[PDB]
This record gives C-alpha cells, structure tokens and sequence, in this order.
RNA sequence: AAAAAAAAAAAAUUUUUUUUUUU
C-alpha cells in the first residue's frame, strides 16, 4: 500500500514523505525562517530592455525575462524593444531566486491549479490531458468546457459537467489575480508560496494512496479543514492521527531515506552506487560497481547495477526536486538490448511523478542526457550554501603552489611606478613557507625591486584558499606595525 | 618560442607561446613528481585473458595477455599461465585511466648509450647519410647476446667504438640487476632514470616548428646544452639560450597573468562570454556563459561568436590543464544548425593540433557536446590542488539550523537502541547553540520519552560546519567525564 | 538574629553561611567527595630519616611521604638534638596532618593528637597543655571535670555559662574517642587511617556552632534530616527545634539578601559604604591589601573613616575567605598616631570575633601593618582558583616588540654557537609577523654574519603573546622538515 | 674595571649598560617613541580649584590633567589655608612634571624647578636646598662661588675634588639656562613646553658618568660622534679620549656576557649562587620579595642566602628602576646580630644609589620593609602590560565554581519583573557545563521563574574568565537565532 | 563492516532496521 507520512513535531522543518509499503518514494520539506528560497510570485515593472528584459519587483536584484516568457498581454521576434516598453507592469513569477550577481529568472505564464484541472490564464494555445480510451474521452470533455487549460491525472474519466465544477474555482481565482493585480497594493501576490497544506497534497496527492498519517493534532485538525476546501472532504476520511513513541519516520524506517536525499551518495542493494555531482548548468551522475566476485558475468553485474541504478536515480529525481539538465554515466554494457533495456527502465521509472522528463539514448562514451522539468529549485542550494572555504570549487589549492604563487605576485606589485610598499596577507603556513623557505626570494624581491618594502603578515582569520595582497602608492605609507594590518582592514574593509 | 622558469627550485615551469599567447604549459615540483612511466614490483592478485596486479595503487593495475611475453608462461586462460600470489616485475604503459589502476606490460625496455636493449631491430632514422653509414660499421661490432633485440639510439651519432663496445655490458648486467633491486627494495619502489623530468620535456615538446629555447636558470641551461649535446644534436644545441633580465622572464613576455587562468575556475573572453570548468568524480563539465545583455546587441552573433571563442580557449584550456577522460560542453543555444556545425568543426581544428588522442561528439538537442581527451598525465587539478576539507568537495553546505535537526534526529535513534546509557553529541558551537537554546525542548523530550538515557551535546572549538560526532555510551561501562572533556578525551582516543 | 543558612540545592557546592540578620558573618563552599587530608589521624611508617633537616618522613598511606619534624614528637616514641636519636627506620608511630598539601609535596605530620569537642578540646598526648579561651565561673567548672591524667584539656568560648555536667558529657564522647582510637591503633595493622575528612555536623557545628543562633535553615530535605540526627546525636535534640526547611521559590540566599555579599569574598576589591573599597593582593608569601578613597570632591575625617570601615570590612573578608598565614595591609594615611590606633584597635575588635587566631602589630613608619591568621584550612584563592596559564601568577604580560627584541637577541646567541648548522623559533603570530618583517634585516643580518647557520621563524595558532621556544640544531641534524610543520612535529614528539 | 657600554644596533630600542667589569652594574632601556610627559619644564594654566584637597589642577597643553597641591607652590604666585587665596582659574605659573601618568588621573606638577649640572645641582626658585652630597678644594671651592642671591645649589657626587674654577664653569651654563626659561616663560603664550628630555646622549652621561668609569664603549658610530660632541658641551672634552668604538662580530653585550645578566630584570624570579632564589610580586601598591632557599647547615645556609639575596636585591632595585614600597621576607635567623647584619648589608647596597632609599629593620613577622624614591616608571610600568586574560589578577576561576555562579545569577535575573528573557553570553566549557551537568538547574530555572526563557550562548571570542548576563524587558524580545546574539551585541554595545 | 544465533518494532510468514553473541 501506498501511504503518506507528515512529521510536525518539531515547527523549524515541516516534513512530508510519500512512501510505497516501508519504501519512501517523494519527499518534500519546507522550514519557517531563514528565507525559503523557492517559487514566489511576485509583482513588478519593466526596467531596462535588450534576448531578455529586466524587471524591478522589490527584489534587491532584479529579474530577468526572456523572450520565451513574453506573453500576449504585453504586446502592443527578432528585438524585445518591438515587444516590450519602459513602465509596463506585469505579475511575473521566480524560477530562479536571486543566486548571486545575475537576476531572478522570471515567467508571465502563472497557472492557476485545481482539484481536478489547471488553468492557463495568460496563454490560449497551452492545454491538454497529463500523460488511450480514457485520454481520448477526456480530451472530448475538456474541449467541451485567452484561457487555455490542462486537465490533472486526478480528472481522468471525471464528467464535462464535473470538470464544470472545479473550473467554477479557477475562473474565481483568476478573478483573484486580477484584484491582486489592480485593487490590492504594489508588491502584491494571489495565495502565497508559504501555504502549509494546499501546496503539499495538491501538487503529489493521488487517488492510489491509502491513508494520510499526521504526529500533530493541530497540524491535522488544519489538513482536515483544508483538504475539505479543496473540494475533497470524503477525502477527510482517510486522514489519521499517529502516537506511537517511536517518531513517526523511524517507525516506519523511511527516516534513512529521507536523509538519503541530502546525501551525494546512494548505495545500492548488488552494492554498487551512485554517486551526484552538481556543477555550473547540469548535475553529473556517475555509478560504481561492486566487488568482481573472482570472474562472475561481468556483464550481468553491470546490467543489474544500471538497472537498480535507474530505479534509484529516478526516485533521487523526485526526492531532490531536481530541474535543468542531467548526464548519467552508467557502467558500460556492451549488447544493445542491455543498453535499451536500461533506458526504458529509467523511462517506465520517472514517468511515474507527473513532472515532463526528457532522455537521450546512450553515446558512444557511455553518457546519458536528461532533462527534468522546473518546477522548482532543489533541496540543495536551498537547505544549503556556497563553501565559504573554497568558494564551491569543491578544492583547496596547494599550499606550495599558492606560497610561489603569491611570491611571484608580490614581485608583480612592487615592479609598479609610485610604488612604497607592498603588503601580502595569506594564511599562518603561507606566511611560514614566504619567510622561511622562500626568504631568500623575498629579499631578492625587495633588492631587485629596489626601495619597496614587502610585508608578509600571518593572518589569524585565514586559511589556506584565501590571501590578500595590496599596494602602497606614494604618500599612503604608515607606521601601522605588520601585525596591526589585518586588526586595521577588519575595520578599513 | 619556448620559455622555461627554474629560477625557484621548487616547481619547474615550461610554456609554449606562439607570439604572446601561451598555447601549451607544464607546471610540475620535484619531491612529489614522478619520472618514468613507472616499473613496479607487484602481486598477481585474481587472474581470468587478463590478470590483476597489485603494485600499490588504490585500485589494481590490468595486465592483458596482450602485454604478457610467453617467457612468463610457466592458450585460453592466463589461469593456466599465471597463478595467485606470484610477484612480477611490470610497467605502467597507461596510468590511471579513469577509476582504474594502471594498464601493465611485461616488455621492458633498457635504453643504453648506442641502443635500447630489448632482452625487433633497426636504427634511428634521425640519424642520416653518411653518419648511418659510420653507424651501422659501430653496430656490426656489438657483442649482444643470443635473443635479444636492439634499437640503435640517436645518442649513438659520433660515440667512439671502444668504450661502448665495453659500455652495452652495463644495459646487459642491469637486466639481471633487476633482480638485485626486485629482492633488495620494497615492491612499490622505483628504478634507475631513463626519465630526467627536465630533458625529457624535450620529448614531450621540442619539435623544429620551434624557434629558441629560453632559459632563466643558468644551471638548467647547462643540463639542457648538457643533455641535447648528449642525445648527439649538438647542432640543435644552437637554439637555446639565456635570459637574465631583473623582470622575471615570463612577466617580461607578459603571459604570467594567462598561466593563472590554466588553476582558474573561470577563464573570461574577448566577447565578454566566459567559460567555467567543473570537475565531477568521472567527467569534466564547461558552461559557456554570454555577456552580459547591453545596448543593442545582436543575439545571434553574440551567441555564435562567443561561443567560437570559447572553442578556441576550450582546445587551449585543454592543453593548458592536461585534461583526460571525459568532458561535456554546455555551449549557448545557437538557432540554425549550421552555427552549431560550425562550432563543432572549429573546436575539431583547433584540437588537431594537440599530439593527444581527443574526440568529439556532435551537439545534442539539448545544447551539450561530448567528447574525451588521452589520458597522458594528471591535471592541474590533480597536481596544485586538494579535496576541500569542509565540504568533502560538495562546495555547497547544509544550512546551520537543518544540519541540526538532523543530528537531532541521529540522536533520537542512538537513544532509542538498546543496552545504551548515554548517547554524545560532539558538534560545532552554533550547532550546540541552537540544540540547547531553540531545541532544548527537543532535547528534554528524547531525555523523558527515551527514559534513561542521558543526551549530552558539546560545543567544540575544533569544529566547523560540515564536520560532527555522535557516540553510544554502554551500560556500565560509562564514565563520569565531564561534558567539556569529551572532545579533549577523542581528540587522542580516536 | 544570628542565623546559619544551609543551601544544598545543587550538589556540585555545598554552601554554609552564618548570617546576622541580613549581614553575612561567616562562610565556607565546599565543593563534594570529601577529599581527605583534613585532621586526619594515621598509624603510618618511619621510611627515612635526616637530622640535616631534623625530620624524618613516614609512609603513612599516602603515594608521597608526610613530615614529621622533631618538632612533633612526643617521648612516649623515643628509645632532643637528633632524629637518630630520636626515631629509627621501620619504626611505627601514631599521628595527625597538621599541613595540607604544600605543591607536590606530602602532608606534614604532628605526633600531638587533639580531638577537638562542642565545649572542648582534649590533648590526650599533652600534659602541659590546658586553658580557657580567653575570649571569656567556668574556671571553677573546669576545676570539677574528671580529666584523666596524663591528659589535658582546653576550654572553649563555646563553655560559656555551661554546667559541670554538661561539659562532663561532652568529655565523656571525646575521652571514648581517644580510647576508641587506641583499641583501633593497636589491634590493626600499621598503614591505616583512623578518623577522616567526611562527617557533615563535625565540620558544621565545630566550625560555627554558638547558642545564640536563633535558626539553622536548610533548603535540603536529606540534609536536614541528617543534621536533626547528628545535634540529636551531641546530645541537643532540644536543639532539633531550632533546624527548619526553606521552601521558598527566591532561593533561600537571595531572600536573606547574602547572594551579593557572598560574590565579594571572590572578587580582588570590595566597595565600601563610604565610596571607598579594599583590594587583595596574594604574593608568594603574603597577602597585601589597600585600602582607596572615594572620588574628589574634608579627605582627612574622609581618610580616617574609610580606615575603619575598611578595618570592619578586612576583618570580614580574612573570616569568608579563610585567609591564612602573613598579611599587609596600607590604610590611608592618617596624620595622628592616636587615630592609627584607633584605627587598630577597631581592626582587633573586629577580628577577636573570629574564634581562628589572628596577630597583630603596629602600624608601621611607612604606613604598613603587618599581621597573621591561622591556616585552619586553603582560602578560597588556594582551593576555587588556579594561577592564570598566561602571565603565570604575574598579573603582566611582557610588550610585543619588548619579547620580540629578547627573542631576536636569544636567536643571535643559539647561532653564535660553534657546531651549529641551523635554529629555529616557534612563536605567537605577532612575533613572528615583528621579527620577520619589522626585524628582517636584522634576521639577515644574523645569517650573513654568524654565516652558515639557518634561521627559521615559525608562526604558530597554538601560542599566545607570553611564550615562545628558541631551539638549536647541530652539524648534521639537517632536516627536510617543512617550516609550518616543525610545531606539528613538536606537538606529537614531545 | 667600571665600563659604560651603549648598544644602539637595532634602533627599536637603544641599551645603555653600566658594568663592573663583567658584573652588570645599572642599566636603562628606552625605545624611540618620543612621548614627552617624562621630566620636561612648562609653562601651564590654572584650569581647577579644589580648597577640599587643598590642590589646584593646570593645562599645561596635555590632555591629561596636571596635578599641582600647595605643598608645591611658591610664593611669587600668591596675591597657608586655602587654594582660593593662592589662585584662581586662567593664572599662568611656570611648572615641572614630578609624576608620569597615574592610570587616568593627572600628572603631578611642582613649580620648585631644580637644574642638574656636571659638578653641581642649581635650585633656581629655592634658597633653603643646598649643601654637598650624603654619598661623598670642594670645601674652599663651594665657598668660592659667585652664586646668585635667593638660589641654592648642591654638590654632586661628580663633584667629588673638582676644583674652584671648575664649578664656576658648571654655574655659568646652570644660570644661563634660567633666563632662557623665563625669556620663554615671558615671551610665549599660557600653555607650551620650555625644556627637552634630550637624554640619549648628554643626560645619559651627565646622571650616570663618573670619574671611576674607564671605558665608553659603543657600536653606532652615529652615536659615537654625538657622544663625543656632547661630552664637550658637558665640560669634560678630556673624558672624550675614552669615547670607544666596539666591532666584534660578537655584539657587545655578549662579549662581556652581561646579555643573560640584563633579562633577569625582567623574570619574576632570580637565582643566587648558594642555590637559593628570590621572587618579585608587585602588587597595587607595593612590591613583595620572597627569598627561597635549596634543598649545609640550616642556620648557617639561611644567613648567607639572605646575605647574597641582599646584594642581589639593591642591584635589581637598580635594574628595574623600583619605586614605592618594598617588603621582604628573607629566612627566619635565629641570632638578632645576623638580622641586623643583613639590614646593614642591604644599608651598604643600596647607599651606592643616588636615587633616595630608605630601609626599616627586620620586623616581628620577618619581614623588612623599605621605600625607593620614583625617579620613573620601572620595567614592570613602561615595558609590560597588564594581563588581558585575568584582568591582572593572577589567577583563574575555577569553571565549575565560575559556572554555577552564572547559574545562579541567571536565575536572580529571571525572577525579576518587567522580564521577559535572559541571556547569557560564555566560554564554551562554561556553557557546555551548564547546558548539560546543570541543564537540570537550567530547566528548574525555566520552570520556577515561569514565563521568563533561558538563553546560554557558547562564544568563540570569550576565555574562561570572562562571562555577560543581560536581561531582556517588556516587548525587547527578537527571533535572533542564539548563535548569532554575540554577533548583535559586538556591534550594538 | 563479514558467517551462524536469539530477542523488539514496523509493511507481505521470508528479504528489510537495531542490539548483542562467537572455545
Ligand atoms: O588546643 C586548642 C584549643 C582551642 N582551639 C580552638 O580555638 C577556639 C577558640 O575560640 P573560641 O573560644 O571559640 C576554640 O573554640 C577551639 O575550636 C583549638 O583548635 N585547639
Ligand atoms: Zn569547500
Ligand atoms: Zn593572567
């Protein structure tokens, strides 16, 4: 039996697991505080136009909306300025939330959700029915009912008069978008991101699953109110509370698997694993076999590893909400049937979660493409932040390799004119191998170079990725002793 | 040109530079560079056409029956050639390739000062004219023994007949040395020379397309004049000569700034587009990134024109890095596909003139390009740097407060075992500040609900972010240390 | 009222306060396991022997000897110029620590026994020795006791106005403990203890224990329930009246207001009603106090009566903190001799209410007065304190540049030494930041003209501004080892 | 032989040594920070009155007060009870520095100017000082001199056989150097300096340089040409012929091995060559020497470490430059004619000083008490600080007692009114302590005071000394995460 | 963290989780 799990004994992370018997299959988790970094909707106005335009929404950087994303509503492609002009105010929502010196990516195209179906204000062409006898009948009644619409796995076989119904809903809640847009303030948004019980049953909450468990009274007493709200109170029925003295998701043993979903390494039942890497624009997965059991098939032993791979990457797909672009380098399978027997196992696997997912067949290197819908940011870089240490280059570099380095900058500075003096500030052992190893290099710095004076300063705030090397100009110098330097930039920076 | 710094001992630098572009660079110290290709003493440690080797590398060294010599048999299996725990002296022909140990052979080779002993035959087609016809009247006289074969070296042009009549005895004793060495020294051990790491970057890059050698160590300058005097072409000895300016050499050609961009993340260009490098566990990623959007700018040649750029610095960033294995190109969605064809065939001319093996895929529909590199050495990336020590090379870590709760929950189920008195929690301070603060009511409910077990959580000084403990405590064999003690006590425990 | 306040909440310190309405009068914390070396009495081992020093030191238990001057011991142990003499080895005597824990060093040992009693104190080993406390009809009670012979008796303030056969009780337990402690002594075997550190009422009631005190509270069930046992057990049940709970949700300390006082016997300097304050100095042998005026604004009645407030105040500090052995003190000074005595005796009046012994001389010709206190037992600087890590008990630490100089010249002096090939320095970052950047020219000067020697100067996290180490290497000791790594080295070899 | 040796080599601090023969002597260190409040000569403004302390205090350009008490007024700045019939604010009077810095509270002033010649002492604005040396033609050569009526003067210990018409030389240049003060004093307006503390070279010589010293040596020829420059202003061009340059590859110091004698003045603790030592405390008011003995004959051993430690005692009161009281404990000697034989001892050592000393007897409890005059601040005032980490106590709580000391203060905070919380900011063993051995205390805290939360927050940046508990009032409460609370309070207060 | 054994709990009584055990 499929079975949902909802964990709220402790308010700083609400936790719901979707899970297949005692297997988890789809986890979200979502805190109050810091600052949940995922899908607002927000209000905004055109600010500097060029494939993109640039929009100020109240955001401390602005968002960026390319030409894809331009609705109808603008209008008045080859230039954004013979679509777009200074002013013009647009309720848009965040892809991408603020990551660095780039902007917000936006959309003008909201979509409103229902019980049964969704609707597309914004866009008349954009409809259809979620991925036979029964899509058919269905689309017979959705093209029965500027908007378009799409019709949820929840509608299948649900009457043109039904679908009536929830569309009731929709229209209202397009009428709310509308208030939002001109009656209510500038800032302004329809029913919010941080929405406890609507977000979490509505996105994922199929008629397939048997029983909602729920270890809070007041949290539950919520999801009855609002599950009834979604037009579903039968559906109440099947919401119960949990006591046991065990928490929740150790009673049922998912509570490894939910931690699984942070981890960058899977291992799997043959005792291969997989391993996931993320970099700059795709999430690089790579599978590792187990032990060669003294000559066993080695070909069954890479088929069956990819297999439970496939099974594994998939539900690490949903688990992670992961968007964008995917690589996979499965262990290498030299027949065809092995290789296309992997592919539609990871197709029959990730079809499953109702986000479009894409895959390429496998190249001559063994290397998978993917793509999965962005629906939104991952649980990293959003229950996690950039290493402070190395920057997120996921390296240190070495330390005789920065010492010369920093050595030969050094040498680099003093060779300016109106030149004084010449300050570096590195790490405790940097400054050890400068002033004792390379010392000889630094006093042949400061006679070549002749009348700079080098400072080499041990910093206690450094180690060893980080360092500073400034310049003294004419004029500037000071009797600030060496180890006054880094006291002096705390403040001075 | 060629330019060469030596002047600190402890990494030596090679660039290759064709006007004032670097094009090729190898950056490697002494101390922890390795010479050969490597001969090692190993264990046959498993064995089915192929046998596996351990010769001290992390994952066992292939050794095909392709590599193995029949004077190694005591032809379906090499169990019926080779058996287990047998100790055998072999050479790395390819290192490391990806997760696997070296690629092994049986056929070494002893290079003397007129041939290479193979204990095959021919000369040095370098040599010519009327120094091949003094030569081979050299060779004729040689001693070499029943079975074996030689090459005549280059070296071998104008050395004097009757010292190495005598001097082929030391290549011929040194085959059986090996078993001296073999006996005597460790198995993960070296062997003589054959690989000065400063000569042999000849090998690896000295050709005729190159004009002057310039170096800025006077001594290396001997051993180069020294060595390519020695190899018998002291004409091309003419080609190198010193520098001595008070500027250090490669900041007077000014490519000292385009080294740094070879160990950078990012390498930004002329269009203001940039590539970033990321290295996975098995493959290398590049994202092409465009300018940032600005006065009229025209979308296509923007996108095109960057990414030829980015071809263009790509093939020499992969040269510059000494890349192997797999890569993957994220290059900017260019409309029409002759743009992308075009990219495809600019990035294939400019890596033609690599001597490495590299090969390309065509662009997917989803803008990537695939394509691998010959494993010849390892990377900057493995040479100059480390796996950060925070992170595990994640580069990105859990917030604060969440790897609370989970250290939280890690503590509630080391409660819950059996046979358990106390479960420690050793953690970084803001993590204990927030458990005994904020979730001290957390902590207080494991103690009453899990009843009798004690929850101690302590905040260390020798701890960041990343890195936590929690420890079980038995029944009666606790102790009564105090809570501030615990790390002392782990610290030299474990 | 007087009153004794017990608060026991917290089992890591149990504190006992006298109080006189809300002014605090007397005090000890101590913290828990009864850690013995408090009267204790032995049968213990001579082990050695010197009449150099006239002593002789007894294993008596302990993993470290006991002293036992010539001073201590009573005829019955002889056969007064020589513990040879005197003693021999292997010998067994009988004996109580008088001295607790002096450094390393064991317990210093008397052979005169005394058992010190609620009205009295009994010298079973002491004919001579017998009196009245002099701090009081009781010489004519004294005169009816039964008092064996060969004993004698002491009578303490706690006699006063009690019957001859009241105090005949009190004899009839401590003569039964002496007796007791002599069927014990020779019956068992030699290295054994006899009476210990542990029982609550005879540290408690001995300690503070006068008729005047109207309430004894405690906030601490068991512990009231065992001190209701132990004055039932002197013979006060009638007494048991006076012990009562506090129940209170202010902490019984904070509703007598003593909290705040009790704070002051921890603190250097105390404040004054009259804006001036007292501050404590403890030196290797004395403890020094001053004495402050308030802030400007007549400053000789000022002066004289911040003394006398200072004196009360001073004589209330030498009780809280059991201060022991030689004090100082300067008093403002005050032009007329007669109010420097005045000042005196306000000073001997409020220390002849301590029932410890204090002595006092006169103010001094530099405004200095010089007297002692008792070691009934370590201060609480002696038993709740440790000297600082850094400055070492100086309260100083020496100016950077004012260390980095001595360092430098210390650096010179190591490499001025013959059979030298290196030295090194490890030292706190802003040393080594001075000595290598400010002081380089001289650290090359050093190597240019001590010539041959090395000169290496290592930054290190583990050292703060106070210490440093300057090491020396000999001909051939050279070693690879990496500058940052010699601390690392030192750390795990030493 | 008696040498003076200066060693100038490094210019961070110049040394100036005096030795008998390979025995250190008297020493001075001073660095090159040329901060004037040392001795100098000014003219200052009457600026507060204070008839309570009988005092006035002046603006002699400082930013630190002067303190200027009638005992040290003369009578030309009159119109002995009150201040308010001496002066009033905005007077001009010519003043000298008599103290240096008292911890905030202001230099102590005279108006009594004295000037120190070669030979001969003049006290220009007082007739009653006058007369020869304790320490010591001389008798017909004083009555000879022309000295001006109303001055006094005094023979130096320098003074010792020179002639009549060598001290009429010496006078000449004392009573030029009063007009020059009073042309300034005159001339220039109410706050400003008249005279310099230009020791280095000339006072070096003048305050220390006798006829019994043989040698000058020096290692600056810089200093070696103004040391014989001056030694001729001073009178004894002659004395010039013994100005040395010293060239050794050994430094100076080391060559005569005084360099190991010079850092016990800096020790807490000095050895003595029966075995025994002796240790320095300095306290709030007085310095304490204790004497220790080694592990001989117990009377005889402590009469002669006392003996060797009085020797050592007079010579580290002139090494340090001490001043106030002194106290010592030497070893307990049975026979009175050895304590008094130690006084005398001390007596005889210390009568070589020309600083003014004074000694007690042996006293009741064995200690001797003694004064030295304050000439400057010691090494212990102008070359230590006081210790950051105790607060120069000397000593550190104990964590457990420190620790439940807190406790219970937290817990007076959180019983009273108008609170809402408190927060403790501590070292990390103190919070570990409390928040585990004592969180039963801390949630008894939590219970009893109900309504008021405990906060105990582990600091990087507090030592085991230092502690903060804050109370929190009414509405001031904040969602700042405990970690981050010593962020807020660095940067509010 | 590897073989066998015994206990507790969860989904369908056998793979799963924990603890412990090996002359
Ligand atoms: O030999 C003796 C005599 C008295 N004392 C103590 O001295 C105290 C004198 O002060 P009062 O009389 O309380 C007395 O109460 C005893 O506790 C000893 O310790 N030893
Ligand atoms: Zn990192
Ligand atoms: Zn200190």
């Amino acid at each position: 039996m499929k079975r949902m799990l909802i964990n709220a004994t402790q308010q700083e992370e609400l936790r719901v697991a979707l899970v297949d018997g005692q297997r988890l299959y789809d986890l979200d988790i979502e805190s109050p505080g810091h600052e949940q970094k995922k899908a607002n909707i927000y209000k905004g106005k055109i600010t500097r136009i060029e494939e993109a335009a640039f929009v100020d929404y109240g955001a401390e950087r602005h968002g960026f909306l390319p030409l894809k994303e331009i609705a109808r509503e603008y209008f008045p492609r080859p230039n954004i300025k013979d679509v777009l002009r200074e002013g013009q105010e647009v309720i848009v929502q965040i892809d991408k939330e603020e990551r660095g010196n780039k902007g917000a990516a936006l959309t003008t195209f909201i979509s409103l959700a229902g019980s049964y179906l969704v609707l597309m204000p914004n866009n008349p062409r954009a409809g259809g029915i979620s991925r036979g006898d029964d899509r058919t009948e269905l689309k017979e009644a959705l093209a029965s009912l500027g908007m378009g619409l799409i019709v949820r796995t929840a509608g299948v076989g649900k009457s043109a008069e039904a679908l009536q119904w929830d569309l009731s809903f929709r229209l209202k809640h397009w009428e709310a978008i509308k208030k939002a847009a001109e009656s209510r303030p500038a800032p302004f948004l329809i029913h919010q991101e941080s929405n406890v019980i609507v977000r979490a049953f509505r996105d994922y909450l199929r008629q397939d699953i048997g029983e909602i468990l729920i270890d809070n009274p007041k949290v539950l007493e919520l999801a009855r109110q609002h599950i009834a709200a979604l037009g579903r109170p039968d559906f109440s029925s099947k919401i119960k509370l949990y006591t046991g003295e065990i928490p929740l998701f150790s009673h049922y043993q998912i509570e490894s698997q939910i931690e699984s979903a942070f981890q960058r390494e899977v291992r799997l039942p043959s005792g291969g694993s997989i391993v996931i890497d993320s970099t700059e624009a795709l999430t690089a997965i790579r599978i590792n076999s187990a032990r060669a059991t003294r000559g066993g098939d080695i070909e069954e032993t890479a088929f069956n590893t990819n297999l439970e791979a496939a099974d594994e990457i998939a539900r690490q797909l949903r688990l992670r909400d992961l968007g964008g672009l995917i690589v996979i380098r499965f262990i290498d399978m030299t027949p065809v049937r092995h290789q296309r027997a992997v592919e539609n196992r990871l197709r029959e696997a990730v079809r499953q979660d109702r986000a479009r997912i894409q895959i390429s067949h496998i190249s001559r290197f063994g290397l998978l493409e993917m793509s999965r819908q962005r629906l939104s940011p991952s649980l990293g870089e959003s229950s996690h932040h950039v290493c402070p240490r190395c920057s997120g280059t996921g390296t240190v570099r070495d330390n005789e390799s920065l010492s010369l380095s920093i050595l030969r900058l050094i040498e680099e500075e003093a060779l300016k004119e109106n030149t004084q003096e010449v300050h570096a500030i590195v790490p405790v052992p940097i400054a050890s191998y400068l002033l004792n190893e390379k010392r000889s290099a630094v006093n042949a710095i400061e006679t070549r170079q002749d009348g700079v004076r080098c400072v080499i300063v041990p910093n206690d705030q450094m180690e060893t990725p980080h360092y500073h090397v400034l310049r003294v100009r004419k004029g500037e110098e000071t009797p600030t002793l060496s180890y006054m330097l880094p006291k002096l930039h705390e403040e001075a920076m």
